[PDB]
C-alpha cells in the first residue's frame, strides 16, 4: 500500500500473512493482513463490509478495509501480544487465577456479543486471542467463511461432519483454552481428526444417545467407534476449584443444545470475585 510500510512480519494467519506495518500518513502503528487474489467475490466483500461495525472492546477493532488491484488488506488495530506467547512466558509459574478469570470474562463478553449478532468465530484459539499492557484481551482472526491448523480447539459437532453447527462451537474452544491456562497443557493436543475426536472421547467418554441425542445420526459418526467411559474433572483439570471446573464441564458439553452460553457463562458462580489484573507482559 502507498500509505503503509511492513515494518515487520508478525506471521502467516488462516486467512493471509500479518504483517506490523507503519501507515505513512498518520505515522501509526497497525496490523496489516494481505488476503489471498484471483478476482475476490463480491460477496465475502461485502462480509467483511459488515465487519467494521461489529465493534466491541474485546473485539481486534478492524480499523479498515482496502481492495485495491484485486488484492485484500485488512488493516487492524495493533496489539503487542497473543496468549499463546504469553503461556509459554508463564510455564514456569502459570498465568495467575485472577488473570485467568478476568481474560475469560472478557471472552466471554465479546462472543456473547457477536453470538447475539449471528456471529461466529469458528476458529479460537490461543494464537487468536490479543493482549495488551493495559490488561484486556481481544477476540481475532474471526472465521470469515500450506502449514498445520491445530485442531486441539474443535468441538466435537464438527469433527463428526455437522455444516450448520452453532455458537456453541466457540463455547468448546474457549472452554479447552480455559482449561489449557489453568493446567499449562493442552487439553486435547490431536494430531488429526481420528486423533483428535478419541483424546476427547477418553476424556469425556465416547458420546451416546443418552449424553448426547442424535449423535448416532452424525455424518462422520462410525458404530464402530471404541467406547471409553467419562474421565473425573478433578483429574481432567487440577487444581482449578470446583466453581470452575463446574463452569468448564458446562462448556464442554456434548449436546451443543446443552452447551452453556456466553451470556450464561457470566452469570456463573466463577466470576462472583472477578477482578481485572494487570499482566507481566515482556515486550
Ligand atoms: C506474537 C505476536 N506479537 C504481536 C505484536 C502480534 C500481533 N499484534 N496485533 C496483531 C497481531 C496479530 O497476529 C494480529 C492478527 N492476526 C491474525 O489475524 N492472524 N494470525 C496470527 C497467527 N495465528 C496462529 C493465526 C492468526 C489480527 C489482528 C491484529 C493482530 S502476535
Amino acid at each position: 500500500m502507498e500509505n503503509f510500510q511492513k515494518v515487520e512480519k508478525i506471521g502467516e494467519g488462516t486467512y493471509g500473512v500479518v504483517y506490523k506495518a507503519r501507515n505513512k500518513l498518520t505515522g501509526e502503528v497497525v496490523a496489516l493482513k494481505k488476503i489471498r487474489t484471483e478476482g475476490v467475490p463480491s460477496t465475502a466483500i461485502r462480509e467483511i463490509s459488515l465487519l467494521k461495525e461489529l465493534n466491541h472492546p474485546n473485539i481486534v477493532k478492524l480499523l479498515d478495509v482496502i481492495h485495491t488491484e484485486n488484492k485484500l488488506y485488512l488493516v487492524f488495530e495493533f496489539l503487542h501480544q497473543d496468549l499463546k506467547k504469553f503461556m509459554d512466558a508463564s510455564a514456569l509459574t502459570g498465568i495467575p487465577l485472577p488473570l485467568i478469570k478476568s481474560y475469560l470474562f472478557q471472552l466471554l463478553q465479546g462472543l456473547a456479543f457477536c453470538h447475539s449478532h449471528r456471529v461466529l468465530h469458528r476458529d479460537l484459539k490461543p494464537q487468536n486471542l490479543l493482549i495488551n499492557t493495559e490488561g484486556a484481551i481481544k477476540l481475532a482472526d474471526f472465521g470469515l467463511a500450506h502449514e498445520v491448523v491445530t485442531l486441539w480447539y474443535r468441538a466435537p459437532e464438527i469433527l463428526l461432519g455437522c455444516k450448520y453447527y452453532s455458537t456453541a462451537v466457540d463455547i468448546w474452544s474457549l472452554g479447552c483454552i480455559f482449561a489449557e491456562m489453568v493446567t499449562r497443557r493442552a487439553l486435547f493436543p490431536g494430531d488429526s481428526e481420528i486423533d483428535q475426536l478419541f483424546r476427547i472421547f477418553r476424556t469425556l467418554g465416547t458420546p451416546d444417545e443418552v449424553v448426547w441425542p442424535g449423535v448416532t445420526s452424525m455424518p462422520d459418526y462410525k458404530p464402530s467407534f471404541p467406547k471409553w467411559a467419562r474421565q473425573d474433572f478433578s483429574k481432567v483439570v487440577p487444581p482449578l476449584d470446583e466453581d470452575g471446573r463446574s463452569l468448564l464441564s458446562q462448556m464442554l458439553h456434548y449436546d451443543p443444545n446443552k452447551r452453556i452460553s456466553a451470556k450464561a457463562a457470566l452469570a456463573h458462580p466463577f466470576f462472583q470475585d472477578v477482578t481485572k489484573p494487570v499482566p507481566h507482559l515482556r515486550l
